[PDB]
DNA sequence: TGTACAGTGACTAATTATATGTCGTTGT
DNA sequence: ACAACGACATATAATTAGTCACTGTACATCTACGATACGTAGCGGCCG
DNA sequence: TGTACAGTGACAAATTATCTGTCGTCGG
């Protein structure tokens, strides 16, 4: 390969040197050279030998053949092998697994060893300190690694199965996970309740946030399948909400792509996008999703540390009056996050490009206008019960409950794949298997509580009481079981009576 | 100035899109370079003497001709080409009353001593501009 | 006036690759 | 006779190991645990 | 090619207290 080398910062003793350099730069005469050479001994005061090889080291170096050399030994140890290899590797063994040996600690077992040896000089803590360095700068500079990012319109996600998505217009690849949030929450009387937690719907080829899901509620195929009905449907928001452009993004993906999580590898999941025909597919690393996480920095930059109850990162930066200073209720913070996200972070400039804002370039960025989706259709978001049984006199028996259907005796025996909703499980929709193919049947219903609403987990936790109470089975006892819990509290049912509260006000 | 001399000793090599008929054939070290410590140093780091007319022709010749002239749009690059043509088809083919047979390449070819021996591109590099600082 | 250990500027001693003379040798 | 290069000897700051006074930051209850999913095994009720 | 917002070096422009001329005034 090509080798050069140049000088800098060269005058210091330099410039005399190079001003007799400057003095001698051409062998006029063997008589007068020489002259030249006894006149430059008067600058520098020194022999014509020293002048002579002052000539010689420029003209086979260059300038840097004016500045004096660094000498051979800098850098090396002057200890011995056995102390530097004994140094180095007792560090290393004591950061192994959880260990966290100080250099102090290293020093320890290299007087520990020279009193073995019987040696004298075993190296003194400063030169431990000396030796262990430049495989520490080494350690500090692999945690500081900059990487650069996509340039321009083109982009390929990796997956878990080596395979690289080619990312090619609005609404190709979705994405998702969630967070909590950096901020404690009240209740409507002014109590503690907990930090939110966030769920977002970006797409990938524009980074627009698509849709939001923000509530007490737990990570769960239940939260992803809601996140993804926002994302999907057109969007409606009432002017308490004070938006001044509007959230007008829509449409279904062909690709969701996800960590790891058991919402997302799940069956649940899996069957909403069979039946909404997008693939789900696995990230390779979090530092692949970085359209998905990077949303939750911005927000905590330029959103949740500027409100009250504010949380920080870590516990290491948590505000101390964090737990006294709350007084946002979830419906608050909501009003706020949709603001931000529809007249500023949808509104803003996509970074990859400069010359686009994020809604704009997702606008644009269709293949063609998608048409809505029927909000029935959704139904595709209801959980399935793939292999229960019909009994004799038309009945289905499900979580305890048990079920009515207009023309379910017909098929007494047979096997029915069963649709249902856990925000309302009194009702189940029945499919079963003809030519190959799921036809509908009918609209089951829990019989005598046709009248009544039960969510999967009251009826769940119902269940759990009722069984360790030793009361028999029934759809009433059921219900009896529920509404004393009901009408007498509880911090998940206080949450939940808040997030209430918000679905109602989208109704 | 540095970026001047750079060019000057270098060897040209000029693209298609230059659209030349002769070559622009110089390249190589003087003895001595006149200027309007750091232009000092470049001489003693290349092996010359620093000490501290073609403008008249290129006003009448070229630049009162073209565009924009300050007394219609033109770029930088634009310009250069221009002025590249100007230069090794014209204005360094030409013949002054004082050289009679030779042009003004043909006379610098003509009167040296001996043919140079190109400087590797590298030992140049102390022209260039610098940035001082950045992260890998 | 919390409290005491590990890391850090500031200075010094031992070791060494390096710059300087001086002379011998060779080329011009 | 003048200039350049090597042999040999001699003095020298750069480098490293060591010592010392001043200072930074942890000790100050605290992440194993909660919340989802799948995958497999079990309990008695109903039928042969 | 993970990612995108806030904090940070590097450079340019308008404003003002500060340094310089030139002249006038006063003292030795
Ligand atoms: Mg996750």
């Amino acid at each position: 390969l090509e080798k050069n080398v140049i000088a800098t910062q060269l005058s210091e003793e330099a410039q005399v040197k190079l001003e007799v350099i400057q003095s001698l730069l051409e062998p006029c005469d063997r008589t007068t050279y020489g002259q030249k050479l006894r006149e430059a001994a008067e600058k520098l005061n020194v022999s014509l030998r020293t002048v002579q090889r002052l000539v010689k080291n420029w003209e086979q170096d260059g300038l840097v053949g004016l500045t004096q050399t660094s000498r051979a030994d800098k850098g090396k140890h002057r200890i011995g092998e056995f102390w530097e290899n004994f140094i180095t590797k007792t560090y290393k063994e004591g950061n192994k697994g959880s260990k966290r040996m100080t250099p102090k600690q290293v020093a320890l077992r290299v007087e520990a060893k020279a009193r073995e040896l019987k040696d004298s000089k075993p190296p003194n803590y400063k030169t431990v300190l000396r030796v262990l360095a430049p495989i520490l700068e080494k350690q500090q500079k692999a945690k500081s690694i900059r990487s650069p990012g996509w340039r321009g319109t083109t982009l390929s996600v990796k997956t878990r199965e080596g395979k690289d998505l080619s990312v090619d217009y609005s609404n190709h690849v979705w994405q998702c996970d969630h967070t909590r949030v950096d901020v404690l929450l009240v209740d409507q009387h002014g109590e503690i309740l907990s930090r939110p937690w966030l769920t977002t719907v970006i797409d990938t080829y524009s980074r627009c946030i698509m849709g939001i899901n923000l509530g007490f509620d737990a990570p769960s195929s239940g939260v992803v399948a809601l996140a993804l009905r926002h994302a999907i449907l057109p969007k409606r928001y009432g002017s308490e909400y004070k938006l001044h452009c509007e959230w007008g993004t829509y449409g279904k993906p062909e690709h969701f792509y996800t960590d790891g999580g058991k919402d997302f590898r799940s069956n649940h999941l899996s069957q909403i996008g069979a039946q909404l025909g997008f693939v789900c597919h696995l990230r390779d690393r979090p530092s692949e999703g970085g359209v998905v996480e990077r949303p939750f920095k911005t927000l905590n930059d330029q959103l949740f540390s500027t409100l009250p109850g504010y949380t920080g990162s870590n516990v290491q930066e948590r505000p101390e009056d964090a737990e006294k200073d709350a007084r946002l209720t979830l419906r608050e913070l909501e009003q706020l996050l949709v603001r931000y996200i529809v007249d500023r972070y949808n509104q803003s400039i996509d970074a990859r490009m400069g010359d686009q804002t994020r809604f704009e370039r997702w606008e644009a960025g269709l293949p063609t206008v998608p048409v809505p989706i029927p909000e029935r259709d959704l139904d595709i978001c209801l959980m399935k019960q793939s292999r229960r049984t019909v009994q004799r006199g038309g009945c289905l028996q499900f979580q305890n409950l048990m079920y009515r259907g207009e023309y379910l005796a017909g098929y007494a025996g047979e096997t029915v794949n069963l649709r249902f909703d856990p925000r309302d499980i009194t009702t189940i929709l029945v499919y079963r298997q003809e030519n190959n193919q799921e036809v509908f049947l009918t609209r089951a219903h829990a019989q005598g509580l046709e009248t009544e609403q039960l969510a999967l987990d009251e009826a769940e936790a119902a269940s759990r009481r009722l069984r360790t109470a030793g009361k028999t089975i029934s759809n009433q006892s059921l219900l009896q079981e529920v509404v004393d819990r009901d009408a007498l509290k509880e911090r998940q049912k206080l949450e939940q009576t808040v997030l209430r509260s918000a679905a109602v006000d989208e109704s």
